[PDB]
């Protein structure tokens, strides 16, 4: 990975504070579950996905990481394997996208309301609505994994549930900065972030030996540096993209921190929480 390994200057304090978030919004209830949360290692790894965010801008960041994996638990038993289940309680985090959630709502859904609702503020509605899509590509994920519970075929699938696009989407968040919205469905910016995606999923697949079930750790090993060497190739066409939109000065700057604290970060940070995470 030719790429810097960097951590937000304001981890220590943000690895502190971790806990406060999560418990007044009950998703963590007892010491047990508390210390269970801090082996993960997840303001380590917010830290290392928007090394360019301090303060209250990576709080959010934590909490995401947080509620990623707090989220992801509920489906490790039976209700993983039951698609009814899962989509029963995926439509009543989801519902958060689309207004209030009742009082009633379960408390991992009261937790991705809150978070949503610090994502968007401030942030343009095209990017809001945009943001909004990745999360239901990510919901509707797991409902299309516990049907098939009940390579090329895995990807499609994993590409949703493993989470990549919205960890990125909150980079920008984090960093108050918003890629321009026609160099972001550019075909050049799409194949970047398949990239991102699939590296993430491919280190994690080995991290936690599933693509090696589906030689084969080494075909991987090779896919990924095959894969990130076209990154590069695709890094020296923004040049060209941007004059292929008209990109002005502050569009190119943008289009440059997209790249540098969003796309990049988000295949850095997850080689090196990889490789010193508890979950591990
Ligand atoms: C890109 C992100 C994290 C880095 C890659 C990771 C750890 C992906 C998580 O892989 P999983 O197989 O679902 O669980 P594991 O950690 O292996 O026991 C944020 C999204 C994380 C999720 C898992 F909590 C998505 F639900
Ligand atoms: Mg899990
Ligand atoms: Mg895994």
């Amino acid at each position: 990975i030719p790429l810097p390994g960097r951590q937000s200057p304001d981890h220590a304090r943000a690895e502190a504070e971790q806990l406060a978030w999560p418990r007044s919004l009950g998703l963590i209830r007892s010491d047990a579950a508390a210390e269970r949360h801090l082996r993960g290692g997840y303001a380590d790894l917010a830290s290392r996905f928007y090394p360019h965010a301090t303060g209250a801008d990576l709080d959010l960041g934590v909490d995401l990481m947080s509620w990623f994996f707090l989220f992801d638990d509920l489906f490790d038993g039976p209700r993983g394997e039951n698609p009814e289940d899962t989509k029963q309680l995926t439509d009543q985090v989801a519902a958060a996208l689309d207004g209030p959630l009742p009082d009633t709502a379960p408390p991992i859904a009261h937790g991705f309301a809150d978070i949503w609702r610090r994502t968007c503020e401030g942030m343009t509605p095209a990017w809001c609505a945009r943001s909004a899509r990745h999360w239901r590509n990510y919901f509707d994920g797991y409902v299309d994994e516990a049907e098939s519970r009940f390579a090329a075929q895995y990807l499609a699938m994993r590409r949703h549930t493993i989470g990549v696009q919205p960890t990125v989407d909150l980079a920008e968040r984090a960093g108050r900065f918003e890629v321009p919205h026609r160099v972001f469905d550019s075909a050049v910016m799409s194949a970047m972030l398949q990239i991102a995606v699939d590296v993430n999923l491919l280190l994690n697949d080995i991290a936690s030996l599933n693509m090696v079930m589906i030689r084969s750790v080494s075909h991987m090993q090779n896919e990924v540096r095959a894969r990130l060497e076209q990154y590069l190739l695709l890094e020296s066409c923004l040049p060209k993209v941007g004059e292929i939109y008209q990109l002005d000065t502050a569009e190119r700057e943008a289009l440059e921190r997209y790249r540098t604290d969003a796309v990049r970060t988000v295949i850095r940070g997850s080689y090196d929480w990889h490789r010193s995470s508890g979950r591990y």
